[PDB]
């Protein structure tokens, strides 16, 4: 089970990635957790990955590539994956299948999961991450159960910095800069399906999960 989980910044990826690892027991692999991961251990990688993820700006495609190949090589990814937000870019593509490929592998899903800009925009402005988990809510469409506190751990939630206004319009331009021939990639090799990510959190996995079987 080789899985891209594609989509714009807010799309519901990270929400959707909770169901399809905790159904399949594949790993989530998400670059954008990886960044902060480092940013926490405070690798130079992190301290670098950080100028950009603070403008929303991409992440450099070796940097980004690099961390991924080191990643999927590792034997939990054996047997299948959920990559989530990678790749965006056509060389993040192109590695990623000459990665596979070497392995004797490909990527046999790309599930594009489509949300219009102005949704996509209330969805990062109410957001809440879990500082034990980093499972994301949103205060007015999927908050947790008791206010501030995840109903997985009892983590307190808090206000991902790059969720503010001007970051989060550099970050949905930027990634859409990316998305269209990347689409094109993926849609001309016969793998991308499109998902109307606009709807309920568990009617839009019932699409996903239609594809995964
Ligand atoms: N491959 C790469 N190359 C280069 N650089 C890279 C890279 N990967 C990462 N980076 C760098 O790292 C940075 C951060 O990356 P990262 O944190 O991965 O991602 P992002 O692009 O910032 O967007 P997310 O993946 O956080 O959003 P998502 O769709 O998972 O949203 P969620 O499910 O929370 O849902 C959003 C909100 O909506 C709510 N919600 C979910 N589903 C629904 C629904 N159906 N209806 C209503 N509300 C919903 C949730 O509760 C939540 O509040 C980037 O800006 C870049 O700098
Ligand atoms: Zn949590």
């Amino acid at each position: 089970m080789n899985i891209v989980l594609m989509g714009l910044p807010g799309a519901g990826k990270g929400t959707q990635a909770d169901r399809i690892v905790e159904k399949y027991g594949i790993p989530h692999i998400s670059t954008g957790d990886m960044f902060r991961a480092a940013i926490q251990e405070g690798t130079e990688l992190g301290v670098k990955a950080k100028s950009f993820m603070d403008q929303g700006a991409l992440v450099p495609d070796e940097v980004t590539i690099g961390i991924v190949r080191e990643r999927l090589s590792k034997s939990d990814c054996d047997n299948g994956f959920l990559l989530d937000g990678f790749p965006r870019t056509v060389p993040q593509a192109e590695a990623l299948d000459q990665l596979l490929a070497d392995m004797g592998r490909k990527i046999e899903h790309v599930l594009n999961i489509q949300v219009e800009k102005e949704e996509l925009i209330a969805r990062l402005t109410g957001r809440r991450i879990c500082k034990v988990c980093g499972t994301s809510y949103h205060l007015l469409f999927n908050p947790p159960q008791v206010e501030g506190k995840c109903d997985k751990d009892g983590g307190e939630l808090y206000q991902r910095a790059d969720d503010n206004p001007d970051t989060v319009t550099n970050r949905l331009e930027v990634n859409m800069n990316q998305t269209a021939p990347l689409l094109a990639f993926y849609d001309s090799k016969e793998v991308l399906v499109n998902i109307n990510g606009q709807k309920d959190i568990k009617d839009v996995f019932k699409d996903l999960d239609v594809i995964l079987q």
